[PDB]
């Protein structure tokens, strides 16, 4: 063919140390291992951020999300972050010819200023921004409203059973993780103590809609069918599918047939689920005929996290389990793990197998697949995303000159040849919830990544012409 299906699979804070590809010796990912050796395994791959919602908005914009206030962990009710003139990386595929398709986790908001209103068509939706076909959780699974919504309408929503959503105070009279313990099954290590679903306590409070609630433990099945669904709709036709996971991302609640098989409690069992999930997605192409020229992209969207808000014995299983490998940090930091995710492109038509160990940011998916098409770019589009296709295919292993990186409180850090630049912030050192180290500090860091990965040691007061020369360049990223 010419012309290859894309194929973007975002896993939710799958760590650089949780697959066995990378090093991981407590858990096995056979079906990811399988799709790296097919493929090119980048080893120095990173987010544009340490949280969801800014690295899926940084992703699908081509735009630093730290460049528009509103790009923070969304609510489950916040209205769509992405404004509706903006070209995204869907729009310029729907305009190379492809058909285009989300499915699983979305948490870039829907419908208008004041929020979502899920009681009749919720627009604009994700088919307002270049998706032919939404199958999307509205946020995150612990957050409210715990539905599915297909094309802007709400599955199984009944009219006379209407949701309302308030992450401000309660609304309605369903139990809650404060006020109910008695109903809860999963007990919250962290917030997570409004409106119960399914004997979880949630983020955020709901009323109504009681027939349109998911089961959690079937969300990898119903994301895996509405994926190959989609796949199997547009086997003639060039297509590009934008897909979400769950897993690896809390409640953990793996299917029957994986719950209790990793040994490393609920967090090993997604894991395991999430590896079943694209082996699913790989099987499917392999059936069509498909794998040859298909383009497909498996990452995260953040570092991960151990104990994320529910007593799910996470740490007590862990059983030197190494989810941030080597690298200080985790979910939210500015340190290392924060932002270098898993990273594998597979395309057997036109791509050798190979480790890609050049500087790669997930910001340069767009001007790099629209490159690869030919197809132009608006002036104003994907704002920061640098065409970089021959290091996306193995092809170079010409590094970025540098990449940025953001934490949960904004802050910045950068990465240029073998050294790492953190600005400073008067935010919090230590993560309220998690305890995990923020790599906030009120004064510089610097570390050099070639002799301390790990970011053991501060050598800014080594090197203030350093400093300051990768200061300016990030102030002049900032301001661009
Ligand atoms: C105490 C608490 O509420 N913690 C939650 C965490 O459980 C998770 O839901 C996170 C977003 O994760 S992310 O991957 O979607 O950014 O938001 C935090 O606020
Ligand atoms: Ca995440």
């Amino acid at each position: 063919s010419q012309k290859p299906n894309i194929i973007y699979i975002f896993a939710d804070d799958l760590g650089i140390g949780d697959l066995s590809c990378y090093g991981a010796t407590k858990v096995s990912t056979p079906h990811i291992d399988r799709l790296a050796g097919q493929g090119v395994q980048f080893t120095n791959a990173y987010a544009t951020s340490a949280t969801s919602t800014p690295s899926r908005f940084g992703l699908l914009t081509g735009m630093y999300p730290w460049r528009q206030e509103n790009t923070g962990i969304a609510p489950g009710n916040s209205e769509l972050i992405i404004d509706t003139a903006c070209v995204t990386m869907a729009d310029m595929l729907k305009e190379a010819g492809y058909a285009t398709g989300v499915v699983g986790k979305w948490h870039l908001g829907l419908g208008p200023k004041g929020g979502t209103d899920f009681n009749g068509h919720i627009t604009p939706n994700a088919q307002s921004i270049g998706f032919d076909y939404e199958f999307v959780i509205p946020a995150t699974v612990d957050r409210v409203p715990c539905v599915f919504v297909e094309n802007g309408h709400v599955v199984g929503l009944d009219p006379n059973d209407p949701i309302t959503v308030n992450y401000e105070h309660k609304v309605g009279d369903w139990p809650t993780g404060e006020e109910n313990p008695e109903l809860v099954k999963l007990k919250p290590s962290q917030g997570h103590n409004n409106t119960i679903i399914n004997g979880i306590p949630r983020i955020g409070w709901m009323t109504g809609g009681k027939s349109a609630l998911w089961k959690d433990e079937d969300i990898a099945d119903i994301i895996t069918n509405k994926a190959k669904s989609f796949i199997v709709s547009h086997k003639e036709e060039p297509f590009f599918l934008y897909m979400g996971t769950q897993d690896v991302h809390v409640p953990r609640v793996p299917h029957p047939r994986f719950a209790g098989k990793s040994g490393l409690g609920t967090r090993g069992d997604v894991i395991l689920q999430l590896d079943w999930t694209i082996g699913e997605i790989m099987n499917t192409l392999d059936s069509l005929q498909l794998t040859d020229n298909t383009i497909l992209i498996f990452t995260s969207d953040n570092g991960p996290v151990i104990d994320d808000g529910y007593q799910d014995q996470a740490f007590e299983r862990l059983n030197g389990h190494t989810p941030m490998g080597i690298y200080r940090g985790g979910k939210y930091s500015a340190y290392e793990a924060g932002t270098r995710i898993p990273f594998i492109v597979r395309w057997p038509a036109k791509v050798k197998p190979n480790k890609q160990q050049a500087l790669f940011s997930q910001i340069d998916i767009f001007a790099s697949l629209a490159a690869l098409l030919k197809q132009p770019l608006p002036e104003d589009a994907a704002p920061d995303s640098q065409e970089h296709l021959n290091t996306l295919l193995g092809k170079d292993y010409t590094s970025r000159e540098y990449i940025v990186q953001q934490n949960l409180n904004n802050t910045l850090a950068i990465v240029k040849g073998q050294w790492k630049y953190i600005e400073p912030s008067d935010a919090p050192a230590i993560e309220y919830w998690t305890k995990m180290e923020l790599g906030n500090d009120r004064h510089p860091q610097l570390y050099d990544l070639s002799a301390d990965p790990s970011e053991k040691n501060n050598v800014a007061k080594q090197h203030p012409e350093v400093v300051r020369e990768l200061s300016e360049l990030l102030e002049s990223v900032k301001t661009r």
